């Protein structure tokens, strides 16, 4: 029953959000949404049907979308999910996926300790 205005989450979160936009070149998959037809991955909405990535999650962090630290954290994994599931372990965008998420445990962990 602890309550989280969004500015408090807001400060907290956004910079480990920061953070994986910061990640160069892992993150350039992951800052806008998946366009299919522009990538051409035409299949890729029959695979992923909620899709998320940077943007969206900042965008939620931005209008107070989420009411508990582990809402956001749930966002962040599942554009993880989502891009281990459609991409090849072979892929670039699976081994960017998985840099991104060690990047996100090691800023996630303090943070969540000191929020509660
Ligand atoms: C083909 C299939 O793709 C995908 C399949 C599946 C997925 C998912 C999420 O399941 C995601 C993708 N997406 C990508 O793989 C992708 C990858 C990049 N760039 C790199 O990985 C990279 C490494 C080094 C350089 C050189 N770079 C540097 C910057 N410099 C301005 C230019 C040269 O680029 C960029 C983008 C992208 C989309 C929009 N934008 C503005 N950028 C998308």
């Amino acid at each position: 029953k602890k309550i989280f205005k969004p500015e408090e989450l807001r400060q907290a979160l956004m910079p480990t959000l920061e953070a994986l936009y910061r990640q160069d070149p892992e993150s350039l998959p992951f800052r806008q949404p998946v366009d299919p037809q522009l990538l051409g991955i035409p299949d890729y909405f029959d695979i992923v049907k909620n899709p998320m990535d940077l943007s969206t999650i900042k965008r939620k962090l931005d209008t107070g979308q989420y009411q508990e630290p582990w809402q956001y954290v749930d966002d962040v994994w599942l554009m993880f999910n989502n891009a281990w599931l459609y991409n090849r372990k072979t892929s670039r965008v699976y081994k960017f996926c998985s840099k991104l998420a060690e990047v996100f445990e090691q800023e996630i962990d303090p943070v969540m300790q000191s929020l509660g």
